[PDB]
């Protein structure tokens, strides 16, 4: 059982959310130093994902709606190690705009990072509502990295994501890096790692990969170029259905952009029931299109 109705923060409209977007964008541009000049984009995208990937379609627990990331249990999920940097980034934003709900902020963080790293436009809907600490999902709902194509397919079923949606979402691994201290994995995925492109499929197909044990004793695929791939990233080219989708995004950047946009909003809106007269989704202007 369990229904979560989108309630619009009172009196709020498009241009209020545009200003929250603009603050995020502005600080993305300003704290350009973090994670050796990668900046905060990647970790905000991942935050926006980890707050949504707790969802379970079966009983409708977890997901982005309740902002339950603010509570110690989920905050200290070992799957979330590193994500405290994104939370702290969003901290002065929440103080400047305390009317916005936690859910809405975390997911807007991701949308803003993507668009500002030159990725697709992702429509976004407000309306998530903080729920209480006892609504916080337990740890272990987010996927393991050490597993195969079969594990991946099964995992994302619980998020109601198909082959195509999964391959699309995964191309976000073009962004940022694994960090040994955070996940037991080390290295970037490509050369353009704070620009949102389809470089993750290009690298899967084009680099020369070798399975190795890393310094945390974990297996990961490394290339002569110094890029890496998680066994789970790598399964996308071992499975015949996934491979064929990898080659399609490798050859069609527009296509990748559109499917990633669809599946990213679907990820962030899983679990949430929008009333028939909720506002339409907002497509925010980037700093650049506002000349800001
Ligand atoms: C089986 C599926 C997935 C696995 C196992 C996985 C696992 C990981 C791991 C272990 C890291 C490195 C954490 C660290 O050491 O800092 C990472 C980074 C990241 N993930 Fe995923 N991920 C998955 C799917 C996704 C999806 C669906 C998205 C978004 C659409 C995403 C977005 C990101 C981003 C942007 C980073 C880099 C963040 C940074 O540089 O700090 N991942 N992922
Ligand atoms: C988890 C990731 N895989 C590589 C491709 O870069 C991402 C950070």
């Amino acid at each position: 059982t369990l229904v979560h109705v989108a309630s619009v923060e009172k009196g709020r409209s498009y241009e209020d959310f545009q200003k929250v977007y603009n603050a995020i964008a502005l600080k993305l541009r300003e704290d350009d130093e973090y994670d050796n000049y990668i900046g905060y984009g990647p970790v905000l995208v991942r935050l926006a994902w980890h707050i949504s990937g707790t969802w379970d379609k079966h009983d409708n627990t977890g997901g982005s709606y309740g902002g339950t990331y603010r509570f110690k249990k989920e905050f200290n999920d070992p799957s979330n190690a590193g994500l405290q940097n994104g939370f702290k980034f969003l901290e002065p934003i929440h103080k400047e705009f305390p009317w916005i709900s936690s859910g809405d902020l975390f997911s807007l963080g991701g949308v803003t990072a993507v668009q500002e790293m030159q990725g697709p436009k992702i429509p976004w809907r407000c309306g998530r509502v903080d729920t209480p600490e006892d609504t916080t999902p337990d740890n272990g709902r987010l996927p393991d990295a050490d597993k195969d194509a079969g594990y991946v397919r099964t995992f994302f079923q619980r998020l109601n994501m198909n082959d195509r949606e999964v391959v699309a979402l995964m191309g976000a691994h073009a962004l940022g890096k694994t960090h040994l201290k955070n996940s037991g994995y080390e290295g970037p995925g490509g050369a353009a790692n704070n620009v949102f492109t389809n470089e993750f499929y290009l690298n899967l197909l084009n680099e020369d990969w070798k399975l190795e044990k890393n310094d945390a004793n974990n297996e990961q695929w490394d290339s002569k170029s110094g890029y890496m791939m998680l066994p789970t990233d790598y399964s996308l080219i071992q499975d015949p259905k996934y491979l064929s989708i990898v080659k399609e995004y490798a050859n069609d950047q527009d296509k990748f952009f559109k499917d990633f946009s669809k599946a990213f909003e679907k990820l962030l809106e899983d679990g949430i029931t929008f009333p028939k007269d909720a506002p339409s989704p907002f497509i925010f202007k980037t700093l650049e299109e506002q000349g800001l």
